[PDB]
């Protein structure tokens, strides 16, 4: 389609736009008391433009699938989209006013429940990498005309995140990509590093692979021209602008940053503004070429049962790769992420058999949450993102933005806990059930072996939210036959007799110390019952009781983890006040070194040894 | 002083040097069974030079605060970092071949057990932030000689916390900071996305600041001659390398990463290495000029008792800003760094009062930790960095890795909880005490007003680990008295009776609001003992558990923070079999949203009402 060069008179309403939603941004903020007009104002032309010349997309369905995507990076800005979304005619007009209100959904940053809004962005530089997932999808899993614009600070560009997008975005060739950066000179609490050094923002964006645009982001003309014409690259419209545009006195002024008008100053401004307004009537958006497929939404069911044979050994991690890879046949729904880790969380499995399904993301976890965020964006993909448990915490503030964007990703982190061995502590996830378990959305797996891992992914696939699974590097026993039902939320007792003393809590490698803990026990006529969790998130409260009651109130918890977050709080929290119920924690009590991991197991007291001596200064206590 | 120009004879020594580094990282690896030495061999002659011309250290004492620094931040070469030191007469030879092993200190990545070693660097793009904290330490603060020498890998350079650190480094003219890239084309699973161009690469450090130099990073001349030249920008050195360098017929190939040789194709290999060296013969290192100052060492105390006056209000954000400057008075090794949040966690304060002694760290939270790391190494500061509690989520990965390096940093993250209000759950920080508490050498204080927030800056400032201080946005009364001792782990017992039905414990503004709903049931003649933790690690279990005795065993915890992790599990964890000791909980169960700070806590069960209606159900339990 070809571009529709504007006249003066539609410049002159994108002006009039412009300012409409200057003034709207003041009044709801004012209104409010709280929030950042200045931000807004700076934005107003890059907005309008887009908004009502350059996007296609359904005013009355902003979740339509074919719709041009939108991402507002700098979130506090939203003022200035909730005012684009009434002048398109979505929103009433008068809702503008009632911006963060315990009645409104106009909240202080973007959220989607918000039909307007896919992601959340309001911790800075993360929606650019949202934006690269929904670009990447477009073109390479949609193979759809829609485009992806997104609006940037100058501030939030100090953030690394916003490279790694840059980055991904130049390797993976997302020319349906656009990048505005509202260089406005200012950041929160001082001048941006760069202040209006456009020509060093250019030469960093032309470095990173992408075609740079300086412009004026104050002239609606240079706006829809620069928007106006397609490239074989990721396009970043550098636009110079003013913190505080349109507000005399304010703009381009330090000390204004996240501060309100106070009311007497709002309606002097808004009547210098509205002087400059032409004509009342709003420009209509313009509707999209409807060419995305069709995605089904039905349940996704693994082609068959796990074929893992009782006594066989295999590590959680491997089976992982296994069972993932297994899962693409079955759904082409299914996509993989890692972090040039694929050999190592054993994600390599479904490259090889998925390749176009498999997206490389390099040494970069931040960025890959945030892409594996954009593909999962109105239900196009099923993303499943790898790389050490250790490095999620690399991407925690992702994860929890996640979180906030009601995002439905499924995470797994391999090599957690002391038993990876020789690598030693910066490669041993031990922090990462207290990480997962605060993300409110999450559900956490923890599989202690193949059948386990298979059937976790299976339902991680079909389970809202943020899905967890934890997995182990060393090999480890098959226990589960391949028929046994796995549930969300259910635990399995796996070793039981009429006289257990001892009700044991363990999970992966610490599941396969308790049993053999058991063993060494029987010796001594000890008898434990061991209980594998399956799911640490949400935790089956009624049969750890059940058992627990079994077991003369006795509960022990042996962890591959930190004391805090994980395992043994999870079933403290659960059962405390249980008359006759007492709780005793194995956990690793400090940083940890290298060494053989049975070697570490011992050291850090979360062995089999260990295990049998807690039980027995149970029994004698 | 001049450059030494090196004759045929010295470079012939440093390849020597070189071949025989080589030959100890295959040793060692091959008898560890694990490792990298194909990561070794590509940075062989990176490494003598660097060690063996460049730079100036006592061989006999690594942690001289004269010295030169350098950092591995690619840690999994750590096999020639050791094989280095070995060479300079630090390490034996012999203690080489016990890579790995649990009776060892040369752990799979560097450890500040080994005195070489300032910070742990084995989660890669994290030691280039170091290296600019000690850069900017010894430009600005120590005012000294030495430099600062950081060799990243090329996958490494993937991670955006490099780039922040790049940027960092040019705005701060960190000119006694070299930067050495090891640009052998391949990570872990497949070629660095760059792969050997070497151009691009170049254009981006320039756009960053950098004065940039592509070498043969294989020429040793090449290596002596770009080291042997200052600039006045932060530099660059881009070196073309092969990975598995001088390994016949594994250099520049896929696969390798991460593979020690097998037993015979070592032997094979350095035989081969070995018929190269012309030389036993050894290089010397240099020593350095001795102009680093004299650090004190003394206990930092608060020139005065806090000036607050009871019933008085403010904000605990705006007490630390104001602690933060008042002990800056009282010690020179106090600094402070904030992302461009300073207005509000008023660390501002502080900027105002020692300006020179603050540093800017903008929209770049990983970097910031980093930095702290950094300027603490070696005890030359101590460092308070501040942001919002929700942001230091995006650097947990750096906090992680700052534990692993024992480092003594202190965190002051405001605006927890939904008692910000307005913003909405993008900025409110409700996974924190999670996150920290997670942290094994963590000491997590939660003062609820302005006296207790002096006592924790000061506190906190002569506490070794990573001391991490909750404040809260709103302003809430003094409660206390200004000459109240506080203690790390001694909670308060705000009000007591002795006809008291329920110990409530809060934190924060929950601390308030058990307050005011105490004067609630009142007059309901039911009274509540309140407890205030102070610090939730490590928590008072004594004065809980004396108190729960007091009040029929109950206890009932509230806080402002998601359930996993927080205060209430903390307390169950601690208390968990306690005979006739009862914990409940309240805590935010979801995403929040925006609203006024009373009408959330209203919203999320946390406020007044709710406390006062879980301690009547207690009653009537
Ligand atoms: C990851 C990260 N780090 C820091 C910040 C803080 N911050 C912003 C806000 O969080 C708004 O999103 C902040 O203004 C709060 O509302 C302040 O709360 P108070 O309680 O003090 O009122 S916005 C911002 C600066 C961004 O500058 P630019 O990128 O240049 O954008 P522009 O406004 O100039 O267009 C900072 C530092 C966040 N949010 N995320
Ligand atoms: C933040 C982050 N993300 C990923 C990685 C993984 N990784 C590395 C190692 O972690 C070593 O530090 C990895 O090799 C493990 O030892 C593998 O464990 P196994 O159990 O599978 O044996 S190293 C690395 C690739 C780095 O490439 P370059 O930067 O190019 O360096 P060079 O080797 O080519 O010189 C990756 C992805 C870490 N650690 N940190
Ligand atoms: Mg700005
Ligand atoms: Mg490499
Ligand atoms: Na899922
Ligand atoms: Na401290």
């Amino acid at each position: 389609e070809s571009y529709h060069k504007p006249d003066q008179q539609k410049l002159q309403a994108l002006k009039d736009t412009a300012n409409r939603l200057r003034i709207s941004s003041i009044q709801a903020t004012t209104a409010a008391g709280s929030g950042h007009p200045t931000s807004c104002c700076s934005a107003a032309e890059i907005m309008a433009v887009l908004f009502f010349h350059t996007m296609r997309y359904k005013s009355q369905d902003p979740r339509n699938p074919h719709n041009d995507r939108f991402v507002l990076s700098k979130g506090h800005a939203a003022p200035i989209l909730y005012a684009v979304w009434a002048e398109a005619g979505f929103l009433a007009e008068a809702e503008l006013l009632n911006l963060r209100k315990i009645s409104s959904d106009l909240d202080g940053h973007p959220v989607p429940k918000q039909a307007f809004t896919d992601v959340a962005t309001g911790s800075l530089g993360q929606g650019l990498g949202a934006a690269c997932g929904m670009a990447y999808t477009g073109k390479y899993f949609d193979k759809a005309s829609y485009r992806v614009y997104c609006l940037l600070g100058d501030g939030e560009l100090s953030e690394g995140s916003v490279w790694e997008a840059m980055a991904f975005a130049s390797i993976y060739k997302l020319d349906n990509l656009v990048a505005i950066l509202d260089i406005n000179r200012l950041g929160q609490s001082d001048p941006a590093p760069l202040q209006h050094q456009m020509d060093i923002y250019q030469k960093r964006c032309e470095a990173f692979g992408w075609h740079a645009i300086i412009v004026d982001g104050h002239s609606v003309e240079e706006l829809c021209k620069a928007f106006g014409q397609a490239k074989h690259q990721p396009t970043a419209i550098i636009a110079k602008t003013f913190k505080g545009r349109g507000i005399t006195g304010v703009e381009d002024k330090e000390s204004w940053h996240g501060k309100p008008l106070p009311k007497n100053m709002a309606e002097q401004i808004i009547q210098e503004i509205y002087s400059q307004i032409q004509s009342k009537k709003k420009i209509l958006a313009t509707p999209p070429q409807e060419d995305a497929p069709s995605v089904d939404i039905a349940n996704i069911r693994m082609p068959s049962l796990p074929s893992y044979k009782v006594g066989d050994k295999i590590a959680t991690r491997k089976a992982y790769g296994q069972a993932l890879a297994k899962l693409g046949h079955a759904s082409d729904r299914i996509i993989a992420l890692d972090g040039d880790t694929k050999n190592s969380t054993f994600s390599e499995i479904f490259k090889k058999e998925h390749p176009d399904r498999f997206i490389e993301c390099y040494i970069a976890e931040q960025n890959m949450v945030s892409i594996a965020v954009g593909c999962a964006t109105r239900n196009r993909t099923v993303p499943f993102c790898s790389t050490f448990a250790a490095f999620f915490t690399r991407a925690f503030d992702q994860i929890r933005m996640a979180a906030i964007s009601e995002s439905n990703i499924n995470l797994c982190g391999s090599h957690c806990g002391v038993s990876i061995g020789e690598d030693g502590p910066s490669q041993m996830a031990l922090e990462d059930l207290a990480m997962f378990r605060s993300v409110p959305t999450s559900t956490v797996f923890y599989p202690s072996d193949g059948v386990a891992t298979e059937k976790a992914v299976e339902l991680a696939a079909n389970t809202k939210g943020i899905c967890f699974i934890r997995t182990s590097r060393p090999e480890n026993a098959i226990i589960y036959n391949n028929n046994e039902d796995f549930q969300v939320g259910q635990a399995k007792v796996v070793l039981k007799s009429k006289d257990d003393q001892v009700t044991v809590i363990g999970a992966g490698v610490t599941l396969h110390e308790a049993l053999a803990a058991a063993e060494l026990l029987k010796k001594e006529k000890i008898n434990i019952r061991v209980l594998d969790p399956f799911t640490i998130k949400p935790l089956d409260r009624k049969l750890i009781l059940d058992s627990a009651r079994a077991t003369k109130g006795r509960i022990l918890t042996v962890e591959d983890h930190y004391y805090e977050g994980g395992i043994g709080e999870a079933v403290s929290s659960a059962v405390v006040g249980e008359p006759g119920i007492t709780v005793t924690h194995l956990a690793v009590n400090r940083v940890p070194r290298s060494g053989k991991p049975a070697e570490l197991l011992k050291m850090f007291g979360i062995d089999r040894d260990a295990i049998a001596q807690a039980v027995r200064g149970l029994i004698t206590k």
